[PDB]
């Protein structure tokens, strides 16, 4: 077998440079990796410890090349779900992660470990999402979720086709297709976006969810791939209101923007798009704080990114990263980041992408 | 190796380079033989007026990091093989100034020099400010440092101020690089101001109008023209983004903030944005009162846009470095931060190539 070969690789320098970060010893090394090869033999694959899927969740963060809030790698909160069995318990973590997570507030950056191989595989590409619809004529809602939702409808579900309406829970356990669970409607904290210098800035009637917990991301550590794995940090400006709420396939809020706001949309010349950027982002960061959701604008981001180079070489480690991911979608060029360059190489454990049963 | 390699870039040219323009084969044919023995000889060749012209316009068309490839096809070229004496290569370069500036309604151009280094400009740009390390203090462009120090050493001497035009130094033949300075009056300036901000011209900033790289070598046929200045009309961001924003530029930035009565005590008042905009629409808004070309990124990318249809539609295949087409304000705005490109070279093209004071 050749399964066994090279997962038995992945797991043998996994334990080295794990068990060697924590300060560990050799002895216990080869202690582990001795019952790893045991087990990956008279079973066909090994399990973690926890602190294995700890600290290694933490490691599969701290080596995402197009994260830019790295710092905070130490300090995130795992939970073992992997214990889950049934659709009735896969659930339940699930809501409890949503729970945690939002922390009411001062989100909590949090994954939640699952059984691992596919045996658990949830379908959302966030948690909390808003859905998509293309009707007669009109795009309703968020562009980026049409095959999601048209997914969702197909296996019963229905919306209320607003711009706003919130996606179910759908998972496939143990084998068949899903299930999904509409998500309370009190589980889901939103933030209304309000303007402190410009009133009217509410008629746009808009609004956004507090954390974003994406989800159909596989998490490989060790060798063992974690299919379903969600995890939460916390939103950055920018993210809702350069790119959510600026892009033309998106909300394309800019022009309304613009307009409420007295510029004229008539020539590039004068700049709109972007006067209308700033304010539309100095909502978001705004409107957030005041509403008490944890929130980072991209000037810090970049500086806690900077701490964490820094940090990073005070430890040794060398930084790994990707550009075209870390300039922030506004006023890139006032960042360190944008007159520097990173190396791309994927080290593990990390985050992966992985095809959309939906599509 | 070294002259084999020559033909079978020779070639590769000829053939592309004739198709195009719309001629025949019985041609491509039969002078592209002439360059067979002609290379057997003496150990190269020379292009036709039509040959550079066009490949030169090939260059800038395969320009990975240009978002203004839409009119690659109205470059005025500007012949100058025949250029040998200092004397003669600094009234071209004085022409460039001229005709490129044309008085404000600037002149897409390029000046090909002789080529395998019987020339060599030093100037990143023939009009650009020098940069000075004074004991407290840094003064002018961080950038034009080292090679303003070069020209110290020459014997040039600078009134070490915030903008002062460096000098034209060149080298020729093969030794001693000698300088001298641009006519006053051939520097076109753009003093920058605001349209609603009256305190702004109180910042006393300005900028030259043509950026005119000149230290790149434009390959084309095996032939490399290490001489070959070109240029286009400014992009708003390119002064007001960076060389008037980056902290080691101008940094001048906080002084828009403080001026414009903003609140630098806080990023989550992102007040560094608010200002990049402004300090933008000071470019434009200044570059405009003046009558100088110059465009904004909204309606380069715009273009750019169209230079990706008219190039598919045209059967060919666009190339590009999507790190350096992105503007950078604003980026996600314009098509191009939303796609994928193809880094890939297609020569003839503009290359780096080592700074003779560093
Ligand atoms: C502390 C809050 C956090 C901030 C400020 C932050 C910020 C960011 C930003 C701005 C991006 C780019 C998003 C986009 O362009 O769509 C990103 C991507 C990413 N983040 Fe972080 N992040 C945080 C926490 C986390 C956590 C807890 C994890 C992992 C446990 C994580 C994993 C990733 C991954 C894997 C990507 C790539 C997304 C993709 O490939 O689609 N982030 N993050
Ligand atoms: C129509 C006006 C033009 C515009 C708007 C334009 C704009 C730009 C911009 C904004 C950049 C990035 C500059 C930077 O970040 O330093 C660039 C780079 C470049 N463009 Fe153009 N361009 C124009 C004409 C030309 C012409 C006439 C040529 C060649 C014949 C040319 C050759 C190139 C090259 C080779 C680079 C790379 C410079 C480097 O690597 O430092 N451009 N252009
Ligand atoms: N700060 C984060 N954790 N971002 C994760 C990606 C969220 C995604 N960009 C969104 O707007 O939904
Ligand atoms: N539009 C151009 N051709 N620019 C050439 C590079 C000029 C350089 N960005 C500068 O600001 O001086």
């Amino acid at each position: 077998r050749q399964h066994d070969e090279q997962l038995m690789t992945k797991a043998e320098q996994f334990i080295i440079a794990s068990y060697r970060e924590l300060g560990k010893s050799e002895q216990e090394i080869k202690r582990r990796v001795n019952e790893i090869r045991w087990e990956v033999e008279q079973t066909g694959t090994y399990r973690h410890t926890y602190e294995e899927l700890s600290y290694g969740a933490k490691m599969a963060w701290r080596h995402s090349n197009r994260c830019i809030g790295r710092l905070f790698w130490q300090s995130l909160h795992v939970i073992d779900a992997r214990e889950a069995v049934t659709e009735e318990e896969v659930f339940s973590y699930l809501f409890h992660h949503i729970e945690v997570a939002t922390n009411g507030g001062k989100i909590r950056p949090t994954i939640t470990i699952f059984r691992p191989n596919g045996e658990v595989r949830i379908w959302n590409h966030q948690l909390i999402r808003y859905a998509g619809y293309e009707t007669e004529e009109g795009i309703i809602g968020d562009s980026s979720s049409l095959t999601f939702t048209r997914a969702c409808e197909q296996l019963g579900w229905k919306g209320e086709k607003t711009p706003f309406d919130v996606l179910p829970l759908v998972i496939q356990v143990g084998g068949q297709k899903p299930v999904w669970t509409p998500i309370p409607k009190e589980l889901v904290l939103e933030v209304p976006i309000e303007h402190p210098e410009f009133p009217w800035f509410r008629d746009l009637q808009l609004k956004w969810y507090a954390v974003p917990i994406i989800s159909d991301m596989c998490l490989e550590i060790g060798g063992i791939r974690y299919m379903a794995a969600p995890f939460n940090g916390w939103y950055m400006g920018t993210e809702i209101g350069a790119r959510n709420f600026a892009d033309d396939y998106r909300y394309n809020m800019l022009p309304k923007v613009a307009s409420c706001m007295g510029l004229d949309t008539n020539s590039n010349a004068s700049l709109w798009k972007d006067k209308a950027l700033v304010e539309l982002n100095i909502a978001v960061l705004y409107s957030y704080k005041k509403a008490g959701v944890s929130i980072v604008d991209h000037h810090t981001a970049a500086r806690q990114f900077q701490l964490f180079e820094q940090q990073e070489k005070a430890a040794g480690r060398h930084v790994t990263g990707d550009w075209t991911w870390l300039i922030p979608p506004l006023s890139p060029a006032t960042t360190h980041i944008f007159h520097r360059s990173y190396d791309n190489t994927m080290m593990l454990p990390n985050f992966f992408y992985q095809d959309r049963p939906y599509e």
